């Protein structure tokens, strides 16, 4: 059992709202992270999708994974991590335009790859992975989560044309996670010279339109440009699974 | 839950400690991993309990300040999983290769060891055996209370030495044992560190007619800290304070100094 009974929990400030509900800092044995519905009375539909939330939290248990540490169904229903500090990749990449070593951009594609790899393994997929759900912990672990506050960038092109109810696969993450590296080794978001969304959604689902990796920087290795160009493949199941990715890297990173 | 692991799936790597009671070695799975192992073919019912028991703790807890348990393993042997942590345990620090923190960085070690212990408390789990040793920090950072033991006389409280009950074991006796890490901390050393004899050590705490040295902390360790400290080390079990208070004078302590 992971309740936490009510009257624990101390709310704080917010920090913002996502699709589901509110994040705000919060304290419970220490500083800790609470997302947490603002309603009154939630619908069976919600109640769900928090049943379903907890359900997957609960099953990581991983360095590279948000910390998930317990919930609340009184007074609002309520889901309690970690604290993290620092800030978000999206964040140190196009925001505040850190300027990592190269050292440290193949480190932190290593951790975000390891997560994934782990996320995989027990048979999750994570449907939105990109640099905003990716958090620099202390500037040094990974920690991957849902950090909302959509997000087409990191679409695959079966996912973007969306022919199926579901096109998800472990293989659509593979995609989002070459464009992540994308992200890592050019400091940019892709398709920055259009200015158009519609266009760039149709066009990546036509597979007209794909990353244009000469714009990395040149100590780049080019064992990691041709492994960012494997998870890009427009065809599902030539991608990689993070067995391989995590392997690939490991490789190159002992030298 | 679930958190058996799968079999041929931990690659057991270089050895880290032996012991009579395990083994724990440097792994891969999924990452760097540290693998608890038992070092036989055939276990006993003795020691199959200890095994259910110590997973039956370890996956209630789930805190940063806490060792993250990632899971277990039955098939082949006996194992179980932890984070691998880079750094150097706070005894290690302290005691081995004698690193000096400054004082806002002990402070701080304190902080936290006691966010952790709060939690376990909290949670109604007692360590028993809360030492320098099983105290990590984490890249430098984060610390991590873990159990590294495969008795440990200088952190017991009188009443355990006595062995009053069957269990004189309380949250109090854990914060007794917090008190002499506090100990370490501000002095950088062991206690009884004039003494040679274990046997006089214990007879000694045992019968009230020794205590640490509160005059050897650091200069410019604070008075509300050395006060602390003395409360936690309270030879009578009621006067010691619980984790929440402890925590409390720790933070108001730290917001008056940079
Ligand atoms: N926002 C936020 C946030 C955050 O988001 C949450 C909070 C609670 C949740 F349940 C969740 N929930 C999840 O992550 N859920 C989830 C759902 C599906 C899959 C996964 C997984 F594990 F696969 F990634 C996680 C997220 C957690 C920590 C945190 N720290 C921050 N630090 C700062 O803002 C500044 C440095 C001072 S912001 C922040
Ligand atoms: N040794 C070791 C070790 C370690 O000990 C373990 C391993 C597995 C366990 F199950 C356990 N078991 C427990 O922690 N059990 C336990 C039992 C009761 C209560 C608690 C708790 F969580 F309350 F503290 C834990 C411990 C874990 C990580 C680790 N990392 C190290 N890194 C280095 O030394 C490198 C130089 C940088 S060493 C190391």
């Amino acid at each position: 059992d992971w309740e936490i009974p009510d009257g624990q929990i101390t709310v704080g400030q917010r920090i913002g709202s996502g699709s589901f509900g509110t994040v705000y800092k919060g304290k419970w044995h220490g500083d800790v992270a609470v997302k947490m519905l603002n309603v009154t009375a939630p619908t069976p539909q919600q109640l769900q999708a928090f049943k379903n939330e907890v359900g997957v939290l609960r099953k990581t248990r991983h360095v590279n994974i948000l910390l998930f540490m317990g919930y609340s169904t009184k007074p609002q229903l309520a889901i309690v991590t970690q604290w993290c500090e620092g800030s978000s990749l999206y964040h140190h990449l196009h925001i505040i335009e850190t300027k990592f070593e190269m050292i440290k951009l193949i480190d932190i594609a290593r951790q975000t790859a390891q997560g994934m790899d782990y996320l995989h393994a027990k048979s999750i997929i994570h449907r939105d992975l990109k640099s905003n759900n990716i958090f620099l912990h202390e500037d040094l672990t990974v920690k991957i989560g849902d950090f909302g506050l959509g997000s087409i960038l990191w679409m695959a092109p079966e996912v973007i044309r969306m022919q199926d109810k579901n096109p998800y696969s472990f293989q659509s993450d593979v995609y989002a996670f070459g464009i992540v590296l994308y992200e890592l080794m050019t400091g940019q978001l892709p398709y920055s010279n259009i200015n158009n969304r519609d266009q760039i959604i149709f066009m990546v689902g036509r597979g007209y339109l794909s990353p244009d990796l000469s714009k990395v920087r040149s100590n780049c290795p080019k064992a990691m440009k041709r492994l960012m160009a494997e998870c890009l493949k427009k065809k599902r199941d030539e991608r990689p699974l993070f067995p391989q990715i995590l392997a690939s890297i490991e490789l190159l990173a002992r030298s």
